[PDB]
Order: structure tokens, then C-alpha cells, then sequence
């Protein structure tokens, strides 16, 4: 594929984590970290 | 690609975060999250 949709979502969530910290919303940071974790599982597949 | 040496380091650090959490070492989780953050900046060539 040429869209790299998951890489784009990862980049966005990364940015959103810094923004939530800057807003004083560490609660939102936690949820976004969980979201980033899931995306990393989708993107970085464990493989032989 | 997702199989580069850098991707392997990301996979490793990700696993180490789970292990540190299991050990109750949230201090180590934080340091490892900072390391993951840097690797993601390298891999996705993102700036803050
Ligand atoms: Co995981
Ligand atoms: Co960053």
C-alpha cells in the first residue's frame, strides 16, 4: 500500500499526547498512551 | 521498514515497559517511555 494509514495515526496520537500534557490533562494522556500502545501492536507486528 | 534495527529496538523497549510494570517499577517505566519516545522520533521522523 501507499497510504501508510497506521503510521499517520501513530504520528497523530504522539502529537496529541504532548498536547494533552501541555493542557494539564494527564488523564487524557493515559488514555492516549493506551491508544498509542494499541496502534504499535497493529503496526509493529511480532514475526519470525 | 518495520523490520529495521530501529523497529527491533522499538519492539524491545515496548516489551521492557510491560515487564517493568509487572515488577512494579513505574520509575523504570517512565525512563523506558522516554526511550521509546526518542525511538519513535527517529523511526517516524517526527519533531515536537
Ligand atoms: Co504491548
Ligand atoms: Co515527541
Amino acid at each position: 500500500g501507499s497510504g501508510s494509514p497506521l503510521a499517520q495515526q501513530i504520528k497523530n496520537i504522539h502529537s496529541f499526547i504532548h498536547q494533552a500534557k501541555a493542557a494539564g490533562r494527564m488523564d487524557e494522556v493515559r488514555t492516549l498512551q493506551e491508544n498509542l500502545h494499541q496502534l504499535m501492536h497493529e503496526y509493529f507486528q511480532q514475526s519470525d
